[PDB]
């Protein structure tokens, strides 16, 4: 079916998480779990999606396809021209929904290949060790913000780190991490939790 | 083909780098290549992994497959007992191979599925973070090894921070550490790199 | 199929490690995994062992498995002399190998069941508690030494105590030792590994 | 034929040295020796390469070489389509290699006329005038390096200048550059090679 | 068509450019475009080149080509004797355009790789890192002419750096320059065209 | 008919205003004007502009026109393939000019629609804020030359403002501007071209 | 046969002792033992070797061999034009190949002639003379080194006298020369070979 909101979402998470965070291709095959065409996914895709990405992924779909095509016409499945164009002739909409289920099985497996392949930018997760907590804003829930976010990108919740104790200090407002930096070395969570507790 | 030495390396680097840094699954999918069983596949899984990730992905395969077969009869495939049990009932080897390759497709994608399902344990990379350079070591080849695994498990290169600063700097010798900490604050690697090129 | 080298290898591991290690057995029962006679199995390992050890396995050997003859024929196999003497009376080589394959596992069973019966002498290891690293020796490597060892003939790798923190403390050169016993005490892998870690 | 290892090298060259050095003209006019296709010359590049330039070459053949074909059979060739599209039907390896050799005379020129076109980036040579010869190196054989490579880059071996001359020096360690600033100004290659051969 | 003018250019920039210089070999090719005999290509380049070059370049020709016509003849052209000898018998003009356009496609091909072959002197451009700007020159606009020449021969924009800075400077006149030495050290462009922009 | 300077002049606006000003489109959409093919149109722009957007736009171009050709198929035009694909057959310039004058409105909406859609770099005016008014060149006509293209590149005139002023101020000779400051905070542009008319 | 390597090397010691060094020429006619064509030696030489020289010697190789040819005819050999142009008409490798073994000796001898002929540039050696004996590298071992090249280019190894002592004092490293040189004067090998071998 067409997911309209939700692919507006990871479009949204894309450019902050990457389209390498184990949250995007997480997505990216759950929403491939559906019998449909790869033509409008890919629609789709380059309609969030930045063109060369997308038409480069369907390029070489259709080269490596192909040559998936000679195996398999070295097997003889007498097919692979039409749905493995994406739209070959008449491929309007239900003339491409003629799919063979396991031509579907190929086309879901090329295109989440694709999809797969080409590298992300490379850096759209600095806010991550960036700024700071907002003064005004609670800091426990900040720094929940944060470890969640870090295994979204970092792929696991595990982390956790002096490193990000003292990324959440730095992160924390001028009154927490004042109180923090000068209440000890080696500090935890629960002593962060514990200390700046309030508004004032 | 029998992959035997890289698959014992990928298994290496599965408990170093754990099932979910993007080499692990990129070698899968690399692997994944050829047209050949789930069966021996997933016996070699098992062989270099530990049972219950391997059953677990299987009856999973069992599962969801089967709603698959459910859609292909829908569609009316006539198929995904035998092939599509990993081997129903003369799968010996051969009679496994009578694979359609859509249906080789859906195999592929349904073993390539499952592995990418169940969760790593969650720390294999603490040795990332941990020790330090070797004393005798020389210093810009250990932090060039360090960017690179940590691109490895991170998944990008672009996670070098002061955090990866301070990281090279307590994992440096204590001569070269003892060198840059009094040196400089925001020191680059053109100035550890300069540094520390010695032996004494 | 005849192991040569490998073979070697375990026997030295005998000497050293004991038929007891868990390490030996499995490499037994590892070798058995091939259809093949005990004849042949037999007069390797009393060519590796040695000779009263061989004879009694192979006279309890005679002694129970015509014992589950007697219950064969309970049953009736209709067997046990020939194959289950070792060599009857036509058993060169070939003859031998008419082995049923019931009967082969009945042989292999009784051939890693005398194995598993007789006492080691009881203390070919003491070399693992014994003198020291060697001075010029990396220390941390001759840790790592230490503790596979120890989990090959303790059987676990969950033998590391403060004995073997003082084991490898004797066991360090006197400068590395000289270095940690001042150091501290309850002092950890990663205190030594910190340490000691130069040549001078 | 397939030139693996040293097409991998060409594109290591091409990241280091860029597709405009003579270097990687050079060795590509040189494997365009051979009468092959382009279509798998292409395939190699876009896989050595990165998608875009070489589907832009492949689109320029086709814009340019069409117009050929325009002239072509104003001449009459009676051609340009299946062969002259890299595959146009049954270019299937061997109905490629169908080529008229003044067709492949056409194909090699007007694969050598795309790849002249497209720019490099323009900066994958900083390297040469970056940081410095490794201290322990030795210098004269650091300079060797430079000047070749110097001449690489560049297009001559006669760059060499004053400029060449404070590069090397920044680029000596600081033992030789100590030792050749105090030495003198206006001195050439014979001092340096005089002066700093030795380690102490 | 008969290039004159353009040709001087080319002639004039090959003396300072010399024959390696991308823009050299680029307006080769550039002119190389139309359908025509080498053989006045060649009448003319050794009009504006020296004789030896051209001959031997015409000789490469020959041999390569003819080597060619071996491949030609396995494949069974039927040609390479008077066209691929840059005129053979009858190729007096028109004769000689009854080229084949795939052996045109031969002819441009060889004639542009024969040019591609032979070495230049090897210094036609010491005049860049010469002399100065002269002193009532503009400055900015010598600048300009400095770094658009130095892409013209370094092949490449890309080669600005402090040693073009002290380039730019001791071009620059005693004025600019003598303002620009005690102005700063680390000057950019934007500190010259600031400073020396008058003439008092 | 083919603009050929005119162009070149866009091409050189677009590189300084950008493919955004409202010049560029004005010029775009004027040029629009004739009856002609697209296909030369973007040989052309291509020529002038770097590909990827050009392809780009080319493929959108493919895709939204034949969406209006399913629905041209829905009122039932019976077209859209041939000169709906830039050249689909024997587009060869007049056959393509067989144009429909509505189909001719059609493929002019959608070139300047494509034209229209991608995003240019986003800094191509920078100069516009930047460095000065030449010292020895005339005030007012650098200020009217200021707004001027501020109009171009801003959109309107209406862009003068107090940063304007200041602008104009940085921008002014170090003589004017040095009259200015201290003449007066408020001053307006009869207050500049009353003072700096002069020379000196 | 076809010397491939020991043909470059030969190469390199032409550009080290010159195309005059008895070794150059020495192996020119060891080379020229087999009944060969002089059409690949050629080929071969001018691949090495630099076009003019080559051709000249080829030229003249037409001259003398068909005043040769002149006199063969007075004698009445019937030949002279095919094997006695490098390739006449049909010296398409064998026949080529189809020579009278006379007509080797002839083409051979002419070969070396030519080959004997041109003159070299005149000081390829200069290294010989020139800087020294590495600090590092052993001094008798240098010298040795010396004298054999010398051999070499002078073509005798009687050329050793004060001034090759000279030169190897100027040429030992600055330790063995500063010892030699208030060693003595009339110092011969003997002294030097007792001194200077240590390393300290």
């Amino acid at each position: 079916g067409f997911d309209f909101a939700v692919i507006k979402e990871l479009k949204t998470a894309a450019s902050q998480y990457g389209a390498t965070a184990p949250y995007t291709l997480a997505i990216v095959e759950s929403v491939a779990d559906n019998w449909l065409t790869p033509t409008d996914w890919n629609t789709l895709v380059r309609a969030v999606l930045s063109g060369g990405d997308h038409l480069l992924w369907k390029s070489e779909f259709f080269e490596n396809c192909r040559d998936t095509a000679k195996r398999n016409q070295q097997a003889g499945n007498g097919w692979d021209f039409d749905m493995l164009t994406g739209s070959g002739n008449y491929s309007s909409t239900d003339a491409q929904m003629q799919y063979d289920p396991g031509l579907f099985a190929q086309i879901q497996a090329a295109a989440t290949k694709a999809w797969r392949k080409l590298p992300v930018k490379g850096d759209p997760g600095a806010s991550l060790t960036g700024v700071k907590q907002g003064p005004d804003e609670p800091f426990a829930d900040f720094v929940h913000r944060l470890i969640t976010t870090a295994g979204r990108i970092f792929g696991s919740a595990e982390a956790g780190v002096d490193y990000v104790k003292q990324l959440a200090y730095e992160n924390a407002n001028p009154a927490c991490q004042a109180a923090i930096r000068p209440y000890r070395k080696k500090t935890d969570l629960t002593g962060y939790i514990r200390l700046c507790s309030d508004i004032g």
